[PDB]
């Protein structure tokens, strides 16, 4: 054949037409690693040298077209000095450009997924034919970067600025249908005709029926937009993307700035603008922290496979108690293809449960996000009841009854005599010990905790709690069920506050110490929000409810007296005793009518302000963050969670930890372990919550890190 | 349009049109004359007095209705044995009219068909703007699938819609009787079996009657309440 490599082959077909096929031998997918790029160079040069070639069809031999390279190489590449990185990209882009400059018609036959570099290869061709089942997109922004192989150059010149921005700033996958509407692709056909469609199209280009040169031209020149229309397009894009991505996410806005700077340039100059911005982003702390999240996910996925080796699929589930959590769990379960029994003690309880499940389902249909027929499937999946008559074949039962040890131990013991003896039982409790609850059972090996967060349909995290008696099967099954419900499960050994709450309170402690020190709480969360937190401490406390936080504190104080027990009344006590229960109550740190600042709180908090200590925004962040990060380290050291990835993702999913900061442990890594320990000691006066651990001090000196 | 929709046997609709057409260029008084003439004509037709006779029949039925209601116990909670064609149809109807109902069956597959159909109908109406998505929710939540008698404790009336087999029906009927209040009414939807025969398998036949629906349950207007030799007036009235 014209060219035969280990990733690419160029085989001659009829009428001088040639087919360049991607099929990375030995691997499950095609991707632009070093090997493939090098072979593309050779394949292009081979075609460029074969004067008998009349056209080229670019296809794939895998189920996907071409996806991104291994995250591993991204990490390496981004460590190189700007000059090298840019030079390496200049070289890669040269390959694609040379393929684009072939004095022969070219067509990309998209059979499956074509993401990032994969799509960029397609954009380099004259035409693109896509299977109706395939998807394409540029997910670069997910990693804190943006298209690096001409994506920001070709996409805008092919489908227009507005659409290119939408694809690049969102990194969403696009279905065949949509890709055709914006003209990212030229034709959409069934999988069986992809080959014939590509062959038919190429011939029409060769015969001159289709002017492939004219179709290529647009990506070799400036955008068609006016200076005026350009200003309107770019400025609104920046404005819209800004208030949606946030100030802490450079990638989205840089991509727009890059397309704006290249607006009046042809290919080569526009590539330069792209390369420079790319290099800049690849070195941002946001990027490698985002990439780190990706690495964490990969780790979680490997543990997922291990769990699945023994995890028993949950065909029939059941939840005890309707209402807030119960109904929420029922909705989720049914919404994800798993029939579930909603058990309660009175019709009124089932009313609330069914009522809410309805509002959500109706809400989605009332916004074209859901089919009336689908809403039917979900509702039929939820089966209300007040007896255990149908529990006979339930595989997993989730207990979501009142927060009362007595009550839970009674109910749990009761249901156990109504399910198979191999059925898994789980409690949704947030402040009670799973190992304690398990003692009321005769089969504790099948009991675990399945902790969801309010609102169940919104919160991504689910803490699967392993009690001392909890079997690997019980844990594995609960894990897989959570994943099936569309959640992100993380196993945590039983302990007060588990992983999430246990880490949040030391965080709230610091917030308590700040307020007691006369620091304005409005300034505080404005700083923490700028830091990246969705909601500030004060506001978060309100949303969660002061009463809830009051109770939580007590539980943690009992759980870890050596560091979470405070011998002075805080702002929580002052607000609770003053009946300022939070958002639900209408009043907490703020007043809600929605969120307003009302001076009437000053009086309530006055008795709490001990000293009038002056502080900088940087101190505020440390008073808050040091306790949170150290408590996470303690959880890792105590073995509450097995790996750093699990702990960090636990906070990313359950606490809304700033993504561009990677997690609590990764934050310490960013600052530098030694530096972090030093920093912590500087606030040693604040208490035990700020005291590094021996293991930490040790790795601080051995040059060790949590992810490094 | 009216012709091909009312049929040749219904003069009224077309006559009204003919009257308006004849009076088209007339003022009030002359138009009234045209109306009066056509009215007199229709009032004497056979179709008219037969239609008016249906009205008289309805009146009679409504008077008997009031008598039944003097003792009839409202059905707050109902149950239907067997999903599928009739069973599912009955569930749908009951739930569609403000009466919670348990859909009992013997296997998951049976409940599937029942719920599937109840859905197609509800979805069909919403897909035609004849029904609110919120309403469809109320109906579905009204139907409660099950495979046990654990919730039959407070059922006021149970409709048996199982296979057409005397032996099977007598077994099921006798079984459910031990899972409902002793004042609960039991009914069979059977079309070819004797209600008085089926009642002999029961220990409380006074509460057993027939509640015969027609396929498709949601379409057919008629329901034959069958009184067995032991059927009490209360069981029938309810
Ligand atoms: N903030 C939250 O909403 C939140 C977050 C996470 C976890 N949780 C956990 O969820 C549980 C409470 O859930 P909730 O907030 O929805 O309470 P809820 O009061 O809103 O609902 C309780 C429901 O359970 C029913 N019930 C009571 N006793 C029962 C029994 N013996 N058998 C069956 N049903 C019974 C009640 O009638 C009621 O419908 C607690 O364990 C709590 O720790 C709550
Ligand atoms: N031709 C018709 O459609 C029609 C018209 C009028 C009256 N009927 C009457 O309806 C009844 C049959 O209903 P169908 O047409 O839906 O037949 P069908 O076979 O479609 O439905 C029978 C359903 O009952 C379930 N079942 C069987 N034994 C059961 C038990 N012990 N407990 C609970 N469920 C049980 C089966 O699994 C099945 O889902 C008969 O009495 C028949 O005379 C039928
Ligand atoms: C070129 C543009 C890239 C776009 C950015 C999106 C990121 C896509 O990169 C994915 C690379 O993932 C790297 C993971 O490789 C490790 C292999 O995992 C081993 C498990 O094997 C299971 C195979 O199914
Ligand atoms: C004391 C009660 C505890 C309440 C805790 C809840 C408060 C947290 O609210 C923040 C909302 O959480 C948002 C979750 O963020 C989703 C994570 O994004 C997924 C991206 O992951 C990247 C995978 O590659
Ligand atoms: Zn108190």
């Amino acid at each position: 054949m014209i060219y035969e490599g280990k990733a690419i082959t160029v085989t001659a077909l009829e009428s001088g037409i040639v087919e360049l096929k991607f099929d990375l031998k030995g691997e499950s997918v095609n991707k632009f690693n070093r090997l493939t790029l090098n072979e593309l160079r050779q394949a292009v040069d081979a075609i460029k040298a074969d004067a008998s070639v009349k056209g080229v069809i670019v296809s794939s031999g895998k189920d996907v077209f071409i996806v991104g390279a291994d995250i591993t190489e991204f990490v390496e590449n981004f460590k190189l000095p700007d000059a090298e990185l840019i030079a390496g990209n200049l070289e890669a882009n040269k390959i694609f450009s040379d393929f684009e400059d072939l004095n022969v018609p070219t067509v990309a036959a998209i059979n499956g997924i074509a993401l990032g570099g994969g799509l960029e290869m397609c954009l380099a061709a004259d035409f693109r034919v896509m299977a109706d089942s395939a998807k394409i997109g540029l997910p670069e922004v997910k990693l804190g970067i943006y298209p690096g192989f001409g994506g920001t150059v070709r996409l805008p010149r092919l489908i227009g600025v507005d659409n290119a921005v939408e694809w690049i700033a969102s990194g969403k996958e696009n279905r065949a249908e949509d890709a055709l509407k914006v003209s990212a692709v030229d034709a959409v056909v069934t999988a069986d005709k992809l080959g014939a469609a590509a062959l038919d199209l190429i011939k029409r280009a060769i015969s001159g029926e289709l002017d492939y040169k004219a179709k290529r031209q647009p990506k070799l020149e400036k955008l068609k937009l006016n200076a005026i229309e350009q200003m309107m397009a770019f400025e609104t894009a920046k404005g819209f993307v800004a208030g949606q991505a946030g100030p802490n996410y450079p990638a989205p806005v840089e991509a727009i700035k890059t397309i704006q700077k290249a607006a009046n340039f042809g290919r080569d100059k526009a590539l330069e603008v792209e390369a420079a911005g790319f290099a800049k982003l690849a070195k941002t702390s946001a990027s490698n922290c985002l990439i780190g999240l990706f690495l964490n996910d990969q780790e979680l996925k490997k543990k997922a496979k291990v769990y699945d080796k023994i995890a028993k699929d949950v065909k029939q589930a059941a939840v005890l108690g309707a209402g807030i959590m119960g109904g929420g769990i029922a909705y989720q379960s049914a919404s994800k293809g798993t029939p579930i029994l909603m058990k309660d003690i009175n019709e009124h309880g089932i009313e609330q449960g069914l009522a809410e499940a309805a509002k959500l389902l109706v809400g989605r249909v009332d916004k074209g996000r859901m089919t009336p027929a689908k809403m039917a499937e979900v509702l039929n999946g939820i089966r209300p009841t007040l007896s255990y008559g149908d529990f006979g074949n339930v595989d997993l039962v989730v207990e979501a009854v009142v927060e009362n040890p007595k009550v839970k131990q009674a109910v749990l013991a009761e249901v156990e005599n109504h399910v198979r003896e191999d059925a898994i039982l789980a409690s949704n409790t947030s402040t009670i010990s799973i190992s304690l609850l398990a003692k009321a059972l005769k089969r504790p090996e099948n009991f675990v905790g399945m902790h969801f967060f309010n609102p169940v349909h919104m919160m991504p995290l689910v803490e699967v709690i392993r009690g001392e008696k909890s079997s690997d099967l019980a844990v594995a099954t609960t894990v897989a069920y959570a994943k099936k419900m569309g959640k992100n499960p993380i196993v945590v050994n039983d302990c007060p506050g588990f992983l999430v709450n246990r880490v949040l309170f030391p965080y709230f402690g610091g917030f308590a110490k700040l307020v007691s020190a006369g620091v304005d709480f409005v300034r505080i969360d404005k700083v923490m929000e700028k830091f990246g937190w969705p909601m500030g401490p004060a506001y978060l406390m309100d949303v969660v409810g002061i009463d809830t936080g009051h109770h939580g504190r007590d539980v943690m104080a009992e759980g870890f007296p050596d560091r979470m027990k405070d011998d002075r009344r805080s702002a929580i006590d002052a607000l609770y005793e003053a009946k300022r229960l939070g958002q639900k109550n209408g009043k907490g740190f703020y007043a809600y009518e929605k969120k307003l600042v009302d001076s009437s709180v000053l009086e309530v908090l006055k008795p709490i302000v001990y000293e009038q200590r002056d502080v900088t925004d940087e101190d505020i962040i440390n008073w808050m963050m040091i306790p949170l990060c150290l408590e996470t380290v303690r959880c890792l050291e105590d073995g509450i969670v097995e790996t750093a990835a699990e702990a960090d993702m636990g906070l990313v999913y359950g606490i809304g930890f700033p993504l561009f900061r990677g997690g609590a442990l990764r934050y310490i890594d960013s600052i530098g372990v030694a530096e972090f320990v030093a920093l912590a000691d500087q606030y040693a006066e604040l208490g035990a919550l700020y005291h590094p651990t021996a293991k930490l001090r040790e790795m601080a000196k051995n040059g060790q890190s949590f992810f490094g």
